[PDB]
């Protein structure tokens, strides 16, 4: 017997005949190409492949959400790539290609999709994507509304008061969840450096900071004290001379290093 | 006298141990020199202690009613004498103890104040105070000095009181120490500065203060109301309350 399943000196043996994409031992239908490469509009977001072939999608990224032949592209936000419809050949395993779906040119954005993903407490864009297929990405910037919190150097800050600005670092929205990047200004304020994790507590407006000294150099402190405490168990003698303005005798206060003077009377103080 | 039988005048050449001289014809001595150290009497006239002294002293006959007036002799020094041995060519004007440029004795002539070159020195005033030693002061002998020997005080220093913008002065503000000796002071300038003495009465003490944690010199904006300064040590800074 003869197979007589061919294409067209010494076959396919099919994927066409168990279709009609192409015409089917010296003594031995037509080929039906219309709408063979399919080229997907800006809105395109469904497709299904003939013959009951596999959809085979070489993209930029994953969108696609494929059951048999049926396929369908779920925000495809800037996506390039092809959807090429396949059937394979029993005896010899090449695969044949009855449809291919083309996009040559990125999808522009498409309405109803989400292009912001939370990623932890930040707020990430989405350069490819949208919705379950969004792929992040750069942290969004702030443009502008209304601030719910402001987190800045491992602390939250709701308020001006204290800071050199306002809003600083990552702040939150009242819109959303996540956290948009507003400045990269520096926790070296003055060579003493805010740490979540630091060395003395101290207060900038409501909210308690930790602080690191970078120099030992007479500088001034970027927040207010966290807690005033009163000697009253340590005692407080000292001892006083009359003087004239701003001028000293030899002795440095032991304990200060500095000379004590106050309008004609110069201080040396001894503590318990 | 020889006038009248040469009515022709005399000269006299003044030596280095020349004091006295007598007129003849008793003629009165004229003096025309540097100074005034003649003493005269008549016709005698002497030389009181002339140390440097320059001139002429011509003794002048006068008669009457006719002013003419004629030169017997005329007693010439030319050169400057040199010291006469006995002549005291040091005077003390106040405290101070001058040389003698000119002259000696009652004689002298002020020249500038007499300055240390050595020997034991009783006390220096300096500032309108007294000090007989070394310590508190920036050097020693300072100002005008006094010797054992001496009544008056020798210029060894011309150093100001008023260092470094403080004024030592005998009527002041403030009292201090200096050594042993009360030093009266004023202020010149109200700049941050040393003061040239040591107190002079220490007074002792109620207290009370606030403190918190800060890190190695670094402080927070307020200063301490009182002291109008940033009062840190080690790793804290205090707040003072003086009631
Ligand atoms: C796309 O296809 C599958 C989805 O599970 C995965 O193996 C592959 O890594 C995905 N591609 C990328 C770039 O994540
Ligand atoms: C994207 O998600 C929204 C709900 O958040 C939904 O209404 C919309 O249909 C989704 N778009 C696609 C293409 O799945
Ligand atoms: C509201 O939330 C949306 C989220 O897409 C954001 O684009 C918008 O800017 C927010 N509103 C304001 C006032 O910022
Ligand atoms: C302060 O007073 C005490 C008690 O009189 C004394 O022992 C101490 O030396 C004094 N300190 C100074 C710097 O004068
Ligand atoms: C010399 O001293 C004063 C002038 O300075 C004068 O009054 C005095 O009579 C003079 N002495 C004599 C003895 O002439
Ligand atoms: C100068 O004074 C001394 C001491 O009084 C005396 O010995 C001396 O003779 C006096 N000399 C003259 C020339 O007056
Ligand atoms: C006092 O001593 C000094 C030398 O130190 C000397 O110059 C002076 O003439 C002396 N005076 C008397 C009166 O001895
Ligand atoms: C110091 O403490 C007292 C009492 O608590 C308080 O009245 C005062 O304001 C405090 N001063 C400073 C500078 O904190």
């Amino acid at each position: 017997y003869s197979y007589a399943i061919a294409k067209n000196p010494l076959l396919t043996t099919d994927t066409m005949v168990i279709c009609t994409r192409e015409t089917r031992p010296t003594s031995v239908f037509e080929g039906q190409k219309q709408g063979d490469t399919v080229e997907m509009d800006d809105d395109f977001e469904f497709g299904l492949c003939p013959c009951d072939a596999k959809p085979i999608v070489r993209g930029k990224y994953n969108t696609t959400l494929l059951n048999g032949p049926a396929f369908q592209m779920v925000c495809p936000i800037g996506w390039t790539g092809t959807v090429s419809c396949m059937l394979a050949n029993r005896d010899t395993l090449d695969t044949a290609v009855v449809r291919t779906y083309r996009r040559s040119r990125p999808f522009p954005y498409r309405q109803g999709c989400i292009t912001q993903k939370v990623l932890g407490e930040d707020l990430y864009d989405c350069i490819l994507g949208g919705n379950w297929t969004c792929v992040t990405g750069d942290q969004l910037q702030y443009s502008g509304g209304s601030i719910e919190s402001c987190k800045w150097c491992g602390f939250k800050f709701q308020r001006s008061e204290g800071l050199p600005h306002y809003p600083i670092g990552k702040c939150r929205l009242k819109n959303e969840t996540g956290y948009r990047l507003v400045d990269n200004t520096s926790c070296n304020r003055e060579g003493v450096a805010i740490v979540p994790q630091g060395t003395v507590k101290c207060k900038i407006g409501d909210t308690t900071v930790q602080v690191i000294a970078l120099d030992t150099k007479l500088g001034p402190m970027p927040c207010k004290p966290y807690e005033i405490i009163s000697s009253e168990k340590t005692a407080c003698t000292f001892n006083y001379t009359k003087t004239l303005k701003n001028k000293y005798f030899e002795p440095r206060d032991s304990y200060f290093q500095q000379y004590m003077l106050k309008g004609e009377y110069q201080y040396w103080f001894d503590l318990e």
